[PDB]
């Protein structure tokens, strides 16, 4: 069965200091049902430029006995091997323009980050399941405009059960699928909100390399945003553009969804630890109001 | 590979042995040292949901022992039945099904749930088992207007299949295939399982189906050896040599042109799987290049 | 000393953890490399028919995290109930049992049964133990004609405590003794576990009893602290410090007389064994040499 | 639970040739009913002559999930401590003579050479459990005679069943005690034979370094002996002397209450496992006719 080696539990000690920070850990540990812990999102950024770290707070986790729920994106590395071979990203309306040979491109670097990431975990010790399609179903988000690019239209959580109930981190890419079977490219920040949207978890964190959201008018990191009061307003600001823009949209929805104790953490890796155990997160919190 | 008999696996070893010649032929396969891989394994759907403790039993057997192989699999009578549920006719021409956009969705959803059920049975013996639903088979479509969304195999990466073996997880194959531009494409398992023969070299290719062997219509027997060089051209040209038998002896015919002489494909029934590999048995289909 | 926190650990590691002090007083043993022994540790033979699951799940806690104790046990009340089903009067004289032969022969039967439904105890929840009935204490005859086949431990042979630990177990001593010649003589476990003190030098020494510790027969409250330096002499010359109360006071006192000035015996009821250990408790009496 | 390793397995394969020694080992192996496996009595001589081997093969039999009993005795180490010390051994009518000193020695052997026994096999990844005391009881064979010398009369089979029923194997002295609690000397060879004679094992096998019984007048290894046919003979031939003598009556006893199908096997360590597995013992193999 479960055993802890002295280094985990001197690990588990150092993140539990308070008594509710205590029971916190033992509800999750002990619990038995499905609704989970958290929903990870990763930077697919943080792959390439910091996997051991990345590796070994996942693999800690995994270690005391907690299955996150772990939805990483492909972003930068698909950009980079575009430009190497003499091909332009194309984007219009602050999406990418996905043709037959893009798509071909988005797979391969899906499936090798994809496997980065599991190979990373599994020479940690820890079970990994590579989960790449069967999870997304998407509809076109608009045909002629995108092309190969869909919106997510339900979530089938069997097979990410099934990883859990089996030991095993589920490693999700954002690809979709309509049903017919053509896979649609979307959006790895609202493809971890619709992973949240259906398994309610305590904790969604979002990963990126910045540790939160920057306010461009002061140049300061945003510690906390309340939707209710802040989003209409934070929403005209000239400096909120591209991907802070939708990513602010699905988190505004998602929170609404889900009820007030709930809360969306934009943070750095060496944070997720600290995040996870603790309420007292860094970066940048998103709540309702 | 992790070797590490469990009371069954010690129980199953030891159970059929009865004279130093299987003992003998024990000791050949666990005191090997090869970095060649051990088995590709083409299973018929209809054993996962018809007999999926065998399947698992003696695929743990394999596990346990450490001789993992590659499992690919078919969707098996499910999908007709999910389509005659909903009252979509199935059709197939030439031995291949019309694989329009509806009948893929099920398709698509019968894999999933095969796949699942088979890895899920081998993870509750204390199996690590990896399904892999994608991204090893690449095709082009085999002719769009007649057959709509069914593939032919171009390619193969092997990269998840070893990376799987590596971890010491048995991967579990759906027998899909895509476009590099990402559309799913159904393909014959007979065919798929061959083409990870072709990349593999394997030192068993093994076919199950429940018939256990292939029938000769004509005399209401089963056959227990296929030399192809001699009974190939002939053994075609019959009535009794179906749809789906075409196929699948046809691709045995030219995998064996491309593997050298040593290698052959058994067809089998899941319950003489063990015997199949470990001592040299006449059960099943046997089938080789020969002289 | 292999730490494996399985799950039951964990949770009872954590269980009544409330602040950074109690967290950080854990960190203190398991991240230090100390080759001392951690604890004696002695049972009330009342504990193992009473309690044997408590008993059993806190040494299985120390032992999972890697700090085995020297457990030394008692006879019980059965031995008494032993013989008074016989019909046969229990006897003390000064506060020690009159055991004759045919006495000895129930005080050995209970001893064993006692020893062996801890260890199995502690088997059932996967922690190794190892029974050790005899070879640990040697004795001279106390006193033949006065108490009989009762005896005055002399030496202590550490080699079978130590070989069991160093194999993974915790060693599980009965309180009898035995003369060279081999003759087996019954002796007071409070004596016993505080010779094994004397010899181990362990960083903790605990006795277990059901009252929870030592009770002031005069103002009804159970005594906190006992500095014996001061409070020794003027404690004995009392008409509550019962029979057995004299015998455990003074040997605790002459135990610590030969340890050095860190050393403290806490006498508790098993419930509070972890938190005495590990957090800085002030249940039960503590007793130490003091200023 | 239970695994084997590659090794462990090549040697079982190594060991079992036919379907009804494969059949023998499953029986034994998969437990059953309260059925022991084999009584093993260990010559002390083997534990300071031969430990690596003897241990070896006792953790072979652990690894395939075979319990033997071991009761092991201390016959030369205590001779040999005695002489080092300017005592001279007593002896009288074939038994040695043991007064206040002696035991002290006897035990004093007893404790080292079980522990030397259990550690060997402990350092093989093997459960041993010491069994030094609770398992015989005796009175005394003849107290103005022999002096701390005793004959059992009962064997209390719970601390052997106990250690089994826990995963180790259970290694014994041959040590007794009366009642009331005097340890009392007991042959080893006579011991095994209570333990044979209370748990009906498959296999007795009592293990010595000349592998047999030598018969003294030809100068030949004697193969196989027929009690019915030859106790009353054997036993007045001149050349049967001192342990020999005593070691035939018991076995002849023993096998007057055992069934046909039952045998004692005198080998040598080298022959262990052959005589487990296999139907063909080498060394003497007495039977009753």
């Amino acid at each position: 069965g479960f055993s802890a080696t002295r280094s985990t539990v001197i690990q588990l000690l150092n993140n539990i200091s308070t008594k509710r920070e205590v029971e916190q850990y033992l509800k999750y540990f002990t619990s038995v049902s499905q609704q989970q812990f958290a929903v990870i999102k990763v930077g697919g950024a943080i792959i390439s430029d910091n996997l051991h770290e990345l590796a070994s707070c996942l693999a800690f986790l995994y270690h005391v006995g907690l299955y996150p729920i772990v939805l990483h994106g492909t972003g930068p590395q698909v950009n980079g091997r575009l430009e190497a071979q003499g091909i332009e990203p194309d984007y219009i309306d602050g999406i990418r323009i996905t043709d037959e040979h893009t798509m071909a491109v988005v797979r391969k670097c899906f499936l090798e980050q994809n496997l980065k990431l599991v190979t990373a975990l599994e020479q940690l010790g820890v079970r990994a399941r590579p989960i790449t399609s069967g999870v997304f179903t998407a509809d076109y988000l608009d045909k002629d405009k995108y092309k190969l690019v869909g919106n997510i239209k339900s979530v089938t959580k069997e097979p990410i059960e099934a990883s859990i109930k089996a030991g095993a981190l589920p490693i999700l890419t954002s690809l979709a699928e309509t049903a017919s079977g053509q896979m649609l490219n979307v959006n790895a920040d609202v493809a971890a909100g619709e992973l949240a949207r259906v398994f309610e978890p305590l904790k969604i964190v979002y990963l990126n390399e910045k540790g939160g959201i920057i306010n461009g008018s002061t140049g300061e990191k945003i510690s906390m945003i309340n939707l209710d009061e802040e989003y209409d307003d934070l929403m005209k600001q000239s400096w909120v553009k591209y991907g802070t823009k939708l990513k602010i949209r699905e988190i505004k929805e998602l929170l609404d969804y889900l009820p007030r104790s709930s809360s969306v953490a934009i943070i750095n890796v060496q944070d997720l630890q600290k995040e996870l155990f603790t309420d007292s997160g860094a970066g940048t919190m998103i709540r309702r109001g």
